[PDB]
């Protein structure tokens, strides 16, 4: 009779449903938190280490969120009030509590919920003499891109040139998202990488310590496959 209006709460979070988000409980996802070198990391439980590692990368990041309710719920997240926020995440990935998820699913959901703060610009590039070189800059603040260094194949024009694809720049902050099959680096360079220690982890790349629920290990790049790069300020 005297609620919030549901349209009051799609637009406060940006998604039609969002007052179906705003009536339930979230204290079921009020995972143990500490924080360990100045990040919000969650305790190993219920196999929630890909929401950790999608909020460790987030933190690198550090978004601004174009809706008052994630910023809302993404500032009670920093400060140790974290269930809102995580139980966004299941909402907006569609994991049960107590099953896994995929980070960089995740991410790409959320992209079109933060504020566009980097670019990546990708050359599709070829020695034919029939077909061109293309060039693409993706703007926002999470993009798909492969995270290998030099690049890779991307099969062949009909003429028989292979593709090649690679990040040739990077402006801003932003998170690469890996496109293909998992592969040992060199990677892209960036300020911290979700990664596979049989769980997700996430690599400091400054400090050179992985984060593995609110554990901290000092180890290197070299030992990991990366799914993703955090990069700042290119
Ligand atoms: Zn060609």
């Amino acid at each position: 009779v005297n609620t919030v209006p549901d349209v009051n709460w799609s637009k406060h979070f940006g998604f039609s449903d969002a007052a179906a988000f705003a009536v339930l409980d979230h204290s079921k996802f009020a995972f143990d938190s500490e924080v360990v070198d100045g990040k919000r990391a969650l305790a190993d439980s219920d196999n929630n280490c890909w929401v950790n590692a999608t909020c460790l990368a987030l933190q690198f990041l550090k978004p601004t969120f174009k809706y008052v309710g994630w910023e809302d719920l993404w500032n009670k997240f920093v400060t140790g009030d974290v269930a809102g926020f995580v139980h966004l995440l299941y909402y907006i990935e569609g994991v049960d509590k107590g099953a896994k998820g995929d980070v960089e699913s995740t991410l790409s959901k959320l992209d079109k919920y933060i504020v566009s703060s980097g670019s990546v610009t990708v050359e599709r590039s070829t020695l034919c003499d029939r077909c061109n070189s293309t060039v693409k800059t993706v703007t926002g603040a999470i993009a798909e891109a492969s995270v290998i260094l030099n690049g890779h194949t991307d099969g062949h024009c009909p003429h028989n040139f292979e593709w090649r694809v690679q990040v040739i720049g990077v402006k801003g902050d932003i998170i690469l998202l890996h496109s293909g099959s998992l592969l040992n680096g060199p990677y892209v360079y960036g300020d911290a990488y979700v990664a596979f220690s049989g769980h997700y982890t996430v690599f400091d790349n400054k400090l050179s310590k992985m984060y593995d629920g609110i554990k901290c290990v000092k180890t290197t790049l070299d030992t990991l496959v990366a799914s993703s790069v955090v990069i700042r300020n290119g």
